[PDB]
């Protein structure tokens, strides 16, 4: 494996949030391996993340806050408490 790490800034589109869904978390592992990583599970068509993130990107950080082995609701709450912008550091299996 290689992991490519990118950071993106998503601008809130009101009525549409940041146009992503997240899964995973240590209380909610997405993968059959039990890996606990927060992951992008859906990107809204036409929304703020279109062409910036894909399903299964691993989320390392949200607005500078580590998502290492955190609860699902902690990741959600970090997104929710973002301003106009959400800086999301991801890692992609390349």
């Amino acid at each position: 494996m290689i992991w490519e790490q990118h950071t993106v800034t998503l601008h809130r589109a009101p009525g549409f949030g940041f146009g992503i869904a997240i899964s995973g978390g240590r209380d909610n592992p997405h993968f059959q391996s039990g890996e606990t990583s927060i992951v992008i599970s859906d990107v809204l068509k036409g929304g703020p993340a279109e062409g910036q993130l894909q399903e299964n990107d691993r989320v390392a950080m949200v607005n500078g806050v580590s998502m290492d082995n955190v609860e699902h609701a902690f990741a959600v709450q970090q997104l929710r408490k973002s301003g106009k912008n959400a800086k999301i550091t991801i890692r992609r299996k390349k």
